[PDB]
């Protein structure tokens, strides 16, 4: 006699809370998937990241999380996931299908317009993700193996590698690799030393592509969020990408940037900290031109004053980046940035070369000055800098693929759009400037 | 210099994760009310009937379950915990708010048109709109020691700021004091039931056009922000009208069995008949084969096998709902159809029905004979017999899946109008309606 209820007997508390036992798991298995999107999100979007807290925009959300474990091939453990409002505050734990529904967002927002991911047939990564809710889950690593059991399957994974002509390139990150990252994460060995032991294994086998997997600083990998030519019908059609490869060594020998000289029309300085007081008028030029709202649009670096110096002089005191003034025709019209690509975060996102250079550049004096200029001063900064260093084979930039006035004038410079790439802020045109 | 994968923990760290890890219970439970919310909108836009107990339905891509431990008279229901089953009924995810809302809206964008809005290139969805709330002020609960006289005290303020006649929104009775009680029922303040007789008083009592129709009426104006052809969501839903049963009525009259018809002129047609003995007559072999036809059952989907129709055309011969029939042309038997009474009917909850109304399922067997243009010949026919053989009858009335549109233009043909589209608990169907007046 309850006519908007079920008459209780124990028999029904027990059929309910039998039912009710399994959902423990169910929200861990959400919580795997979660990390599992999350994890793929950063290699795809070559997010740095370091022990502690983690906090990222991602689409219409600002995500926060704790990275308990940082693990070396991207395998890492993660707190709850969660999802912020303006101020800070939690208002939602970031499941699955929330996430998914926010890097789609994000990812579609990255490329163009009229890239394949948006075509309007070409699914989304909600799509995705739905399907897939009734996948089998793979099993886990188990908490109790031991390390000699650990490396045993490494070696057997190593070894099970077809490392014949047309094999799958992404074989690496996707078998031993990712399984190093599991066995880190459970805490079975040191991924460090497990790598090591990788290294063996591949020298042993002295295949052709045992050579390359040692000597290679980027492996190929599959993208599955961020790629402007990704589909979902509705399962996934991976694209691929470049990442940093774990067997590669740290710190090479390289020279830092070259200053160059440019022909035509065009000078070229070195940016002149003053250790003394203010910094100088170098560091007022490059402030005020990064505050300008052209600028900091495309930058993003619209510091107060002493941030920017001791950013110039920092990047002064190092191997990695150089900082210039270029002028037209005795003006001081714009800043760019000389960087050797071994030492940037480009160096995870395509094959390079050890020497090469790429170049970062704002155009302070547009308000006054320059049309059809970009590309002849591109175009010198490019020659010159591989008249600079002959050891250098390719001069190359990132600019954002929705930034269509610097892509065309990269392109009419000579550069050739090599790819599209994930960056932690942006999808970039790789611009690729090479010696012939 | 000890931890380089980690962060060298102190209990100053320990205190700081924990407080975090406090409010994520909250977090949680602010996700079960999400889904709750979004699940009953789904239930009421397509009209799916809700009993206590087991709840089970496809929702786009996925099967959702969820114990309905709370069956509400306003659809203010309250669940147990919502999860998403694979085929053989194995739970494998908890159903939390955008995983619903994508379900929802992928479901919902397939039971409209291509052309319509809800389908736009440029239309928002349900996940963009269930993401954009996340950090909107959750609503106030119903305070748990709130006394039913105070129940009684809000809800009679609630009718007296109603609009009346100026402004006159239709779903202001749904958005404030039915909401109200389901809000005050599924909390354990009040019985709805009683909530609404005391409802149903304050209402007489002003007497004005809106309160007369709000008792009489079997149906009232709601708002859907999930089913619905003409929905928009601008990081922010805007809803469209629909009608939903109305909790105030009465109803159960003495409404009888749909009528057998008469049609003249080259068309006959004749109730089913059913062998007690045996295979179950020709008829029921008839109406067997042509249910599993392609062409037939490609709309029906019922191709069963021979012995489930036998059962089906004679539950509803013995029954006051439906009425199933073998129509011939020219001596030729080429369709079967069902008359069935709308107030018996899933049509009931979804328009302002009459309690004689009449529906018609028609199924074209022998497409072979005439062959073209007959059909809506057949429904206009139809339609009048119908108005004749009941005179307290007033309109005949057939929803087709809106995507059916050979089958809605044969009934505009036929001089039924498309009056709006509605969401059933399968499909969005086009409301023909073939009126007296
Ligand atoms: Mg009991
Ligand atoms: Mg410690």
């Amino acid at each position: 006699h309850h006519s908007s209820g079920v008459d209780l007997g124990t028999e029904n508390l027990y059929f309910q809370s039998n039912a009710m036992a399994g959902d423990v798991e169910l929200a861990d298995r959400a919580r795997r998937r979660a990390c599992r999107l999350l994890r793929r999100w950063l290699a795809e979007t070559h997010t740095p990241v370091e022990p502690g807290p983690l906090s990222l925009r991602i689409g219409p959300v600002r995500v926060s999380a704790e990275v308990a474990y940082r693990s070396p091939t991207g395998a890492h453990g993660f707190g709850p996931i969660r999802v912020l409002d303006a101020e800070g505050v939690p208002v939602a734990l970031a499941d699955p299908v929330l996430l998914a529904a926010a890097c789609s967002a994000d990812s579609r927002s990255r490329s163009l317009p009229s890239a394949p991911i948006n075509a309007p047939d070409a699914g989304t990564a909600v799509d995705w993700v739905l399907s897939s809710l009734a996948d089998d889950e793979d099993d886990e690593v188990p908490a109790g193996m031991t390390a000699e059991e650990a490396v045993r399957l490494l070696s057997r994974q190593v070894d099970d590698l077809p490392r014949s002509p047309g094999a799958d390139p992404w074989s690496l990150v996707a078998g031993p690799l990712a399984a190093i990252g599991r066995f880190g994460r459970a805490g079975i060995a040191d991924e460090c030393w497990l790598l090591e032991v990788l290294a063996g294994r591949l020298r042993a086998v002295d295949d052709d592509l045992s050579r390359s997997w040692l000597s290679s600083p980027t492996l190929a990998d599959r993208a599955v969020l961020v790629g402007e030519g990704l589909r979902y019908r509705p399962d996934v059609r991976p694209v691929p990408f470049d990442v940093p490869n774990p067997l590669h060594e740290g710190k090479s020998d390289v020279p830092p940037p070259p200053v160059p000289v440019l022909g035509g029309p065009w000078s070229l300085r070195p940016v002149e900290v003053a250790v003394h007081g203010d910094g100088g008028p170098d560091v007022a030029l490059v402030h005020r031109w990064m505050n300008t709202p052209h600028v900091a649009h495309h930058w993003n670096q619209a510091w107060p004053l002493e941030r920017w110096r001791e950013e110039l002089a920092h990047q002064l005191g190092g191997e990695h980046s150089l900082p210039c003034v270029v002028g037209h025709e005795g003006r001081e019209v714009a800043y760019l940035e000389l960087y050797r690509v071994t030492r940037d975060k480009l160096a995870g996102c395509y094959p390079y070369g050890p020497h090469d250079l790429g170049v970062h550049i704002a155009i302070g004096e547009r308000e006054v000055l320059g049309r059809g200029f970009g590309s002849s001063l591109l175009r010198a900064v490019a020659g010159a800098l591989l008249d600079a260093d002959p050891r250098c084979a390719r001069v190359v930039a990132e600019p954002n693929v929705h930034n269509e006035a610097s892509v065309r004038a990269f392109a009419k410079a000579g550069f050739v759009r090599e790819r599209e790439i994930g960056l932690p802020a942006k999808n970039s045109a790789l611009m690729v400037f090479s010696r012939v």
